[PDB]
């Protein structure tokens, strides 16, 4: 949105205008001019044709942009005869300087050569810019232009009779914008290299001309033409660009000029004779110290071609399809630019975090998994629930827990445990409730009635999928309750009671089931939602979103990254689109209040990072909506912020763009045991209530009933009356006794559990006396209920101590499971072993540093390197020193975000605690100095 080259239509008329009557006409001048046949389609003008102007003028928006970008890190900036610099260029004054841009070389017939007679060429394409004028001046000259002097003044700057500067809009975009593109074929691309560097450093500095020369190099790759290399070690004979001149060493040094005072400057002299001297190397220029300190180019990187296919796949490419497409299609070698461009707004975020290593979302942590089990309780018994509280298995549950579950818990995943009955459960849950549900001073509704009125009139059946898409449906339209529900969810709601805050956290990952019904939506990398704001507030964000913005430039010589990597770290990361179910749409017609919302979120992600599904489908109308619940890895890094048109309300509006961009640089460290710590609680309280019932139930071990029953087993082998008795006594009964015995007495075991499992049934015996057998049978049992009661008993109370501080404790209960125990308890107690082995086999836990360990290391270091720099230079050295105090100030939080790193690294911060000292010296000075002037 906003003005641009690729999206403003008057423009690229123009350009087709330019293309079609002069660009793309035939060199008509005999200088060494050829039609050049690139895969058949031909392009008659290589060097100066329709890519090359297309270049020049993305080549000025570049400009433009990344100047603004350093008025905004603050830089001291080149300014003109008036206060103007090139960050105040007007969009109406780019498209000015774009159109004039345009015809900047349709004068030639032919390619000029270092003759004059280019004069008249620029003369020549002057004349087509007035004839594109009286083309069409009802539309062009009291819109686009003022009067045809101003007309007359860009056709005077196309002309350039002069070489002419100081005119801030067309005269250093369009000549600089214009002798820059001929970076890929002058001859020495060292010596060219700096001193185009040099000149436009003088006008935008060295970073953001650094940044424009990096994203040449992609349109250059885009629009399919070479990419010079660039080595500091270069041996061939420097050439001074500036004449045909060339520094000669003498002797034992470089010739320089008459000193007149004493740092006499390098002369340098058309070509000479040499006198037992050489001309000056390259790489010799290079290391002269002004040359270092004013050029970043003393690192010998940068390496020409593409990265890979380092064969001739190069020159085939070049010599292509695209290269004629680029340079004989308009709206193609646009597309090009523009798709490089962009990319280029998005590769330094991504330089600067860890990458994604796949994981699109993120597997259940041991407090989720609790935390669904809670909700899907609070379903299902929504007696639970209380006016104040929710009280589940002696455990109080206060509001701050769930607003705690809102914040830590990510609700998507938590979503993913849930299932239909569930779904299923929100009609008793919304049986139980009839409360009122207040919207942001308008009347409340009462969701009961709301819920099961909409269930029993247009969901007869019951359908549970029915019921997920009125669900939705709730969440889409109706604004008293999606109001309340992101506003609790993301901590800024106002006054509200308690059920709200319960219901918002139930609902939120229930809503997310909206992943169950149509799946394959698939994420439209475009996604836009409005929102109202106070212009404090908006001023507030567009703030952090420039201070992000600004320090996000393409790598050329020089890194910037670990700036970016703080600067956005350090601001808002959009959490105001997060920890709830956002609503989104592509078409650019809002939700609800289109006609107030004066900041607009366009969200891009083009690598479907956002999980994102519709909301209502193809059918039932035609669907442009969308819900998101971004994820932690997640963030909405923002690239542009632009004006665009005003609403009608009066509030001034703005978009924000953002990109998602997923790294585990993202992902949030949380203590851990906010929801599972008291769901253990839960359990425990099942068990010390199951155990009470069995102790009090408990009879007091009669250890006789073993010993006289042993007394027995030795004795009927010597009573003469059964055989078959006396062997199932000594050969069954009494190695049982024995192995239940010798179990009962030392701690609980697995042998008494399987002496237990041993045990002779009912199904058994019953063929045996009936007479003196039975009281065997007696006792047996009596034994039967002394070993199930010790070993339940005690089992617990080992699941119990363990359960007091969480893994050890699911394996206890494994032996006592089958036998014994009265009915239900048994059934009770098997509840909580389920919960535990949920815990226990489904948790999982994130790391925030991945394979890029290397990375995160490296990072660091340039990170308290550069901290470093920046806080020891401010030690160092009126009207500055106000602003100096800001530059103080910032850098504190510098150090913050450093610590923190410090500590995610290692799941010891010497140097970072000096630096904190160094800061609070510089405080003192600082403040001092501020209190003496």
């Amino acid at each position: 949105m906003g003005f641009s080259l690729y999206t403003d239509d008057t423009v690229k008329a123009a350009a087709q205008y330019a293309y079609d009557n002069y660009l793309g006409k035939p060199y008509t001048g005999s200088v060494e001019s050829a039609p050049a046949n690139f895969g058949g389609r031909m392009v008659y003008r290589q060097h100066h044709g329709l890519s090359h102007t297309l270049r020049t003028m993305a080549y000025a928006e570049l400009i433009v942009e990344e100047a603004r970008k350093a008025k905004l890190r603050g830089e001291t900036l080149g300014k003109f005869k008036d206060g103007r610099t090139i960050a105040d260029v007007t969009p109406q004054e780019l498209k000015k300087i774009m159109i004039a841009q345009a015809f900047f070389v349709a004068g030639r017939d032919d390619e000029a050569s270092d003759a004059k007679n280019y004069q008249k060429y620029h003369e020549q394409s002057r004349d087509a810019f007035l004839k594109y004028v009286k083309d069409n001046e009802s539309t062009l000259i009291p819109d686009v232009f003022k009067d045809q002097e101003d007309v007359n003044f860009y056709a005077r700057v196309i002309e350039d009779k002069s070489h002419d500067w100081e005119s801030t809009p067309a005269h250093v975009l369009i000549n600089q914008g214009h002798m820059v593109d001929l970076v890929r074929v002058k001859q020495p691309p060292e010596s060219f290299l700096q001193r185009y560097f040099s000149s436009m450093q003088r006008w935008i500095g060295s970073q953001a001309t650094e940044a424009v020369f990096g994203i040449q190099r992609q349109f250059f790759h885009a629009t399919y033409e070479v990419v010079a290399g660039f080595d500091s070690d270069n041996k061939e004979p420097h050439l001074v660009v500036s004449g045909l001149g060339r520094y000669v060493i003498g002797e034992d040094g470089q010739p320089i000029r008459e000193a007149p005072k004493g740092d006499l400057k390098v002369f340098p002299q058309t070509y000479k004779l040499k006198e037992n001297e050489r001309l000056m190397r390259v790489d010799e220029f290079l290391k002269l110290p002004e040359i270092q300190n004013t050029f970043p180019g003393s690192g010998k990187h940068l390496q020409g071609g593409m990265p890979g296919m380092n064969e001739m796949d190069y020159w085939n490419r070049l010599n292509s399809l695209n290269r004629a497409r680029c340079e004989n299609d308009v709206d193609f070698c646009l597309k090009q630019l523009q798709t490089a461009h962009d990319k280029a707004k998005i590769e330094p975020i991504k330089q600067a975090f860890q990458s994604s290593k796949g994981k699109e979302r993120r597997q259940p942590n041991v407090d989720e998994i609790a935390a669904a089990r809670i909700i899907q309780q609070i379903l299902a018994n929504p007696d639970c629930i209380h006016d104040d509280h929710v009280l589940i298995n002696g455990q109080k549950l206060e509001q701050q827990f769930f607003r705690d579950l809102l914040a830590k818990c990510e609700m998507a995943v938590v979503g993913s445990l849930l299932n239909d009955t569930d779904i299923g459960n929100i009609d008793t849950l919304m049986r139980h409730e009839k409360d009122t549900e207040f919207h942001s001073e308008a009347v409340p509704v009462k969701i009961g009635e709301y819920w099961i009125n909409d269930q029993r009139i247009n969901n007869s059946s019951g359908n549970i999928t029915q019921k997920k898409h009125d669900l939705i449906f709730l969440m889409q339209n109706d604004a008293w309750y999606f109001s309340r529900v992101n506003a609790i969810a993301q901590n800024r709601d106002k006054g509200s009671t308690f059920k709200e805050v319960l219901i918002t956290t139930l609902m939120t990952p229930l809503t997310s089931k909206a992943l169950v019904d149509t799946s394959q939506a698939k994420p439209p990398t475009r996604l836009f939602r409005g929102l109202n704001l106070s212009e404090e507030f908006t001023k507030g964000l567009i703030d952090q979103a420039n201070a992000m913005i600004a320090n996000t430039t393409e790598r050329l010589f020089t890194d910037h990254s670990p700036e970016a990597f703080k600067q956005i770290k350090l601001n808002d990361l959009s959490k105001m689109s997060g920890r709830t179910n956002a609503s989104t749409t592509t078409e650019i017609k809002l939700v609800k209040e289109t006609w107030d919302s004066n900041v607009i979120f366009e969200m891009l992600d083009p690598d479907g990072l956002l999980h994102s599904k519709q909301v209502g489908r193809h059918g039932e109308g035609t669907e442009s909506e969308f819900s998101v619940y971004l994820p932690e890895d997640v963030a909405l890094v923002p690239v542009k912020v632009t004006l665009d048109g005003k609403t009608q309300k009066g509030e001034n509006r703005y978009v924000f763009t953002f990109v998602a961009v997923k790294s585990p640089d993202f992902t949030p460290r949380h203590e851990s045991g906010y929801a599972v710590e008291p769901f253990l609680r839960m359990q425990a309280a099942k068990l010390a209530e199951v155990k009470s019932s069995i102790e009090k139930a408990q009879r007091a071990p009669d250890l006789e009933t073993i010993f006289n029953l042993q007394n027995e087993v030795e004795a009927v082998q010597y009573s003469h009356l059964s055989t078959g008795y006396k062997n199932f006594l000594k050969n069954t009964v009494g190695p049982v006794l024995e192995n239940s015995l010798s179990g009962l007495m030392e701690s609980d075991t697995d042998t008494l559990s399987k002496a237990l499992a041993a045990f002779p049934s009912d199904t058994q015996w019953s063929a045996f006396n009936f007479e003196e057998a039975r009281q065997a049978k007696r006792q047996m049992d009596a034994i039967k209920q002394m070993v199930g009661n010790k070993v339940v008993l005690d089992a617990l109370t080992q699941c119990q101590d363990a359960l007091e501080k969480g893994a050890l404790d699911a394996l206890k209960k494994i032996p006592s499971e089958k036998e014994m125990g009265t009915i239900r308890r048994e059934l009770r107690e098997q509840i909580q072993s389920a919960r535990q082995e949920l815990e226990s086999l489904q948790r999982a836990v994130v790391t925030p540093v991945v394979t890029d360990e290397k990375k995160v290391r490296e990072r660091y270091d340039a990170l308290i390197e550069n901290t470093s720099k920046k806080i020891t230079e401010l030690e160092t050295g009126l009207d500055a020193v106000k602003k100096g105090i800001s530059n103080l100030s910032n850098l504190k939080q510098e150090v913050t975000v450093l610590r923190n790193e410090k500590i995610r690294m290692h799941v010891f911060s010497d140097v970072e605690k000096l630096e904190q000292q160094i800061q609070v010296i510089d405080t003192k000075l600082a403040d001092a100095y501020l209190l003496e002037v």
